[PDB]
């Protein structure tokens, strides 16, 4: 038993990881088949780059602009593209040790892994998960650009993340690897900030199923409420709001304990009017909503990922 | 910026990982060179686990009965001998995976990489600390064990745990990779519980540091504190007493920020009486205790955000 926030093993995604390392400005990239993937402000801006133009730099490299490390090796850049914000340079060797991978863009209150690099090195990896304000928080450092995050599927690693950036307010904002943004944000130096978050309420029920199964029971009652009703509590509170869909993939939970989606959230309530009142769910103090049904669903069996 | 319980990348350790079955049971086990590593509770029979003589069940085995799978690959054992609760099975076959590596034994407090593993396969990883009651609060299923926590620290993989049982209480307990279990256990059915934990209190004042680093203040007060006076405080919050080592292990953590350690003791005692009054640290609203100076030091940056 047990519940913790969980990543998934790295070693399929370590194997990609190469350093970007052009003019002055060090970055990771992502090493798949015979292309390196990384964000295209690696390219050497201006120098003043109040605005840059990055079409008209990249025509202005040449190949042996952009050096590539693998490990401690050389890779020799044969040709280079742009595709929105993600620079595709092509290398003359394809990578051995490429994974069966697809490119997928990821869903608000979805989650994935997050493997934080530097100098083109594996230094960590976390769980993050989409916020519905299109920011994650995270940990990255200066020469984390070009750090990715996915998901495990069996065997085929699902890349959805490239970094980016960091908000004011220490949050973070990337790509999928096609290049395009999650949220309003774009790849300058200027003035840029996250909307409001609001919490994602599937997740924070689906947390609520792991902690009832796990053995805390003191935040239940035997009252219920309708979608309708909810809501507008929600709504108060800064919840996304709960549709059938929500409550319908939360309907394994609701049989393994025994409490009506609807029924845990009348707890839910309870949680937002008054609080936890001196107590803890899950070790924590907190409502958290990083969880997805799955992720509690996956943990409480055991999916593995030969 | 941001701060998040951050494992290590698990590659080098997931191509270590196999499958080992002795009849009907089956576990995990670290393969490193021509030994795999497992514990020795996978010879037991069902039959009995309350008071197994592992000594008279071994002797009974020979070197076919035990079932070593790598991916695809079975492996021979050719040889077989047991240290205190690991089995050590010799294979013909070197793992040519196999890194840089130490089996090292760690004190409470202490924090690793566990990479959760079901039928030899990687399933998970995430960020433990040696509790002081020689418990981790993780999350195990059936058919866990032999999975193993780790750290690394330039290439060099450290294992610490190899993971054998849980508590009534929802907590694990395991050995170091020489078998000697960290705590009072033992590898047998029989009644036991974990005594009562405490709070590591020099990683609660690492992760105070690692809040001021990332830019929040709120918590700190114009006062300081003795060593003996602060200790005094803290164990009627039922906390692990303060030592001068560690104020001195502090000691870069404080000189990044300019506070003082007894400075930042006499925040934690306020902290402490007050509560947190509806505020966060580090996006918590408890004092966490799992992160120590050293994980605030390798994931926080070098200069304060003053
Ligand atoms: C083995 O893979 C692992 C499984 C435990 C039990 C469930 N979650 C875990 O981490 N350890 C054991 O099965 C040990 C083996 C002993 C002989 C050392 N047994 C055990 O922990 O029994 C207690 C227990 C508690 C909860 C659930 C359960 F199935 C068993
Ligand atoms: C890439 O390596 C870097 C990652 C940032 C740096 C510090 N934490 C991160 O996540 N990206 C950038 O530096 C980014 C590049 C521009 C072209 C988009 N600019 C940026 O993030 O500026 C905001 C910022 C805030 C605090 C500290 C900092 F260095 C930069």
């Amino acid at each position: 038993s047990g519940f913790r926030k969980m990543a998934f093993p790295s070693g399929k995604v370590e194997g990609c990881m190469v350093q970007v390392t052009c003019g002055t400005t060090t970055l990771n990239g992502l090493w798949l088949d015979d292309v390196v993937y990384c964000p295209r402000h690696v390219i050497c801006t201006s120098e003043d780059m109040l605005n840059p133009n990055y079409e008209d730099l990249l025509i202005r490299k040449s190949n042996h602009n952009f050096l590539v490390q693998a490990g401690n090796v050389q890779l020799r850049v044969i040709g280079h593209s742009m595709q929105n914000c993600v620079l595709k340079l092509k290398v003359d060797t394809a990578n051995p040790k490429t994974p069966k991978y697809k490119f997928v863009r990821i869903q608000p209150g979805q989650t994935f892994s997050v493997l934080a690099c530097y100098n083109g090195s594996p230094s960590g990896v976390y769980q993050c998960a989409m916020r519905p304000n299109f920011t994650i928080k995270g940990s990255f450092l200066n020469g984390s650009c070009g750090s990715v995050g996915f998901n495990i599927d069996y065997d085929c690693v699902s890349f959805c993340y490239m970094h980016h950036m960091e908000l004011p307010t220490g949050v973070h904002a990337g790509t999928d690897l096609e290049g395009n943004f999650y949220g309003p944000f774009v790849d300058r130096q200027t003035a840029q900030a996250a909307g409001t978050d609001t919490t994602i309420t599937v997740n924070v029920l689906a947390w609520l199923y792991a902690a009832v199964i796990n053995g805390d029971r003191w935040f239940l009652n035997r009252f219920t409420t309708t979608l309708n009703d909810f809501n507008l509590v929600a709504m108060k509170y800064n919840y996304e709001p709960l549709t059938q869909d929500h409550v319908d993939i939360l309907g394994p939970l609701s049989a393994q304990t025994g409490i009506a989606v609807l029924d845990m959230c009348a707890s839910l309530k309870e949680l937002l009017q008054n609080g936890m009142n001196g107590r803890t769910i899950l070790g924590s103090a907190l409502l958290e909503d990083e969880f997805t049904p799955f992720d509690v669903v996956r943990q409480c069996s055991g999916v593995t990922f030969q």
